[PDB]
């Protein structure tokens, strides 16, 4: 109740917050409901608290570019004051000010457009896998569980281009790579341990004494201690070399980069490699099953540009235009994170209003991407909308990857492996809605965007 003044000292509207919880409990539908509740109920600007935390929420695309670009370095550096995490904390997703830049510029070479040519024959590699294992279930005629295949290939994906590493997770039944990864998901804004740091943050240190993190500690210990394997057999092994992002990280030793903090990176680019591209990708096997006119129409432009079935190319990959635009629309639908999120530095005015020292700025990418005044009836899947030139298309509004020097560090790999894939499965393979199907599609109500029921689809050959 300490700051629960701060926005109608502003004049800022929004919700009226509870004493104790804040707006909190509104999260219950969805952060993203949420989000777009208040965008239709309050104008471009509303205020919420999470606890006594101030976050004010930006739909001003003039606005949005002054807190993602313009004034990145000035004040919006730091993306979000996490809980108890431990060594976590030096994690690029996580650090912050000098230490964030340190990071970002050490592991900025690992996705350039030569080393995203070089990859390309170890993710084709992995695709021939896919379209193996998945014939199996189609010629049984069995439905096929999309985040379990397509899963296995986004965690096989990351640890090769990453690592050098082959743990076939694609045949691995019980693979401990995905079984450490997903734990990650299972944590929710209701949950006692992380609900408490945000009603009162000032256990946080508390529980940093105690050891205690907000991380599956069963998860971090087993990646940790994995990858410092794979980096040992690195040094040992002077033929298995490749410039990949373990490697760079390497090389930061010889300066500098701590075994934690190299332990850090490597999580997030594993939990970020494996999660999100097998989650947009059944999203995008959703959305083309429920919609056969695109399906097929994709497939048209598939078979034309690799005819008989061929083998695709990195620059075959680029040249799609409807595979763009089909990509593109799923990342409208489902923006997997759901909003935008940095922390004022110092006293600054954003809008106008002068906004406290340690307030959170939100941009809501899920509320601007369902918009009726940007896009046409949201809530239909039309990859007409996009067209592979994005030269219409507002970088503030349509915000699947963020904008700015905190932008997503790995936007033109997901986007390749992605593209890779459907190109693969689709050239392969049909996809039709079954009885286990979930038409409407429900989303999730606790952390990134996830379907309530798991997506499942039947597969058939062509
Ligand atoms: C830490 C984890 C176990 C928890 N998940 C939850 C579920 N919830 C409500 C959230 O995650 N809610 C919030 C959130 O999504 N924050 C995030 C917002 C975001 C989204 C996309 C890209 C970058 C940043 C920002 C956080 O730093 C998380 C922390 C993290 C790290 C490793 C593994 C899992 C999670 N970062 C990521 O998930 O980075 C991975 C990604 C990179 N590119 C796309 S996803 C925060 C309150 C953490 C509670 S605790
Ligand atoms: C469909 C796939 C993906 C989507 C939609 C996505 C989305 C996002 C978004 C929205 C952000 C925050 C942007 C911002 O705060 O301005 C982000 C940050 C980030 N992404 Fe992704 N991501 C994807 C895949 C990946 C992959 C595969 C990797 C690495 C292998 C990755 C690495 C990162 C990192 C490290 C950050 C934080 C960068 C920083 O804080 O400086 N992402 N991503």
């Amino acid at each position: 109740t300490r700051t629960h003044g701060l926005f109608k000292r502003l004049g800022i509207p929004g919700p009226t917050p509870l004493p104790l919880l804040g707006n909190v409990l509104s999260y219950r539908q969805g952060l993203w409901k949420f989000d777009t509740e208040c965008y239709k109920k309050y104008g471009k600007m509303w205020g919420t608290y999470e606890g006594q935390l101030p976050v004010l929420a930006i739909t001003d695309p003039d606005v949005i570019r002054t807190v993602l670009v313009k004034e990145c370095y000035s004040v919006f550096t730091n993306r979000r004051s996490l809980g108890p995490v431990g060594f976590m904390k030096s994690a690029i997703s996580l650090a912050e000010d000098e230490e964030w830049k340190r990071i970002r510029s050490l592991l900025s070479p690992t996705f350039t457009s030569g080393k995203l040519k070089e990859m390309f024959p170890i993710i084709a590699q992995y695709g021939d896998v896919l379209v193996r294992n998945l014939r199996r279930e189609a010629e049984k005629g069995k439905p096929v569980t999309l985040k379990d295949i397509f899963g296995a290939y986004s965690m096989d994906v990351i640890t090769g281009t990453s690592f050098g590493v082959n743990i076939d997770s694609l045949n691995n039944p019980q693979d401990p790579f995905v079984e450490s990864t997903k734990k990650f998901l299972k944590f929710g804004f209701l949950d006692p341990l992380f609900l408490s740091i945000i009603l009162f943050p000032f256990l946080t240190p508390v529980f940093e004494a105690l050891n205690v993190s907000l991380f599956p500690k069963d998860t971090i210990n087993f990646l940790s201690k994995s990858v410092n394997r794979m980096k040992k057999s690195r040094l040992n092994d002077k033929q298995k070399h490749r410039l990949d992002f373990l490697q760079l990280m390497i090389d930061s030793q010889n300066s500098a980069l701590s075994d934690l903090e190299l332990a850090a990176q490597s999580i997030i680019f594993i939990f970020a490699g494996y999660e999100t591209t097998s989650s947009v990708l059944s999203f995008t096997l959703y959305e083309l099953a429920t919609h056969p006119d695109v399906q097929q129409k994709l497939q048209k432009e598939i078979d034309a540009v690799l005819p008989n079935k061929a083998p695709p190319t990195y620059d075959a990959v680029v040249q799609m235009e409807y595979l763009d635009m089909v990509v593109n629309e799923t990342l409208r639908l489902f923006p997997v994170a759901i909003r935008l999120e940095r922390t004022c530095k110092k006293d600054v005015e954003i809008n106008g209003v002068f906004i406290p020292k340690g307030s959170m700025v939100v941009i809501p990418t899920y509320a601007l991407h369902h918009d009726p005044k940007y896009w046409t009836e949201p809530e239909e899947f039309r990859p007409e909308r996009f067209s592979k030139k994005k030269d219409s298309i507002d970088p503030y509004i349509y915000t699947p990857f963020g904008t700015g020097p905190r932008n997503c560090i790995g936007m033109r790999f997901a986007l390749m492996n992605m593209k890779l894939a459907l190109i693969r499965v689709l050239q392969n393979f049909s996809f039709k809605p079954c009885k286990e199907t979930q038409i409407p599609l429900k989303l999730d109500t606790q952390g990134l965007l996830q379907p309530e029921k798991p997506i499942v689809l039947k597969v058939d050959s062509r």
